[PDB]
């Protein structure tokens, strides 16, 4: 149901927000500090924005919630080198998200 889908999304988001590797993703990237970011990344996303939307009925399906989570990790992979601290954290967080998603939904 939508209710169970969104209940599970909230649990997964809480686990992501609390994860050791979540530090790059808790708040929107500030374009004033990261040259190129606003110009290059057309669809920015972060966990605080997801929490705002989720808490206010912004997601009507769990598929759309996952689309925003994957945007966080796709943007990170686009912009950051794989060996960088942020890039490494993105790979860790994507693997964690995918594993938890399959537990709850499949
Ligand atoms: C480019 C990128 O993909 C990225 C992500 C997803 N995360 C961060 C990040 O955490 N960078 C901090 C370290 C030094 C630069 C600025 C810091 N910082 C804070 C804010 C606003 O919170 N924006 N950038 C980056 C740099």
């Amino acid at each position: 149901s939508m209710h169970s889908d969104l209940t599970f999304c909230e649990i997964i988001l809480m686990e992501m927000e609390s994860h050791d590797a979540a530090w790059p993703f808790l708040e929107p990237v500030n374009p004033r500090l990261v040259s190129g970011y606003r110009r290059i990344i057309k669809n920015p996303m972060d966990f605080s924005t997801m929490r705002h939307r989720l808490s206010r009925g912004g997601y009507t399906s769990s598929e759309e919630f996952a689309a925003d989570a994957l945007l966080v990790f796709d943007n990170c992979q686009t912009f950051n080198e794989d060996d960088s601290e942020v890039g490494k954290a993105g790979h860790i967080m994507r693997r964690f998200f995918e594993s938890r998603w399959e537990e709850f939904y499949q």
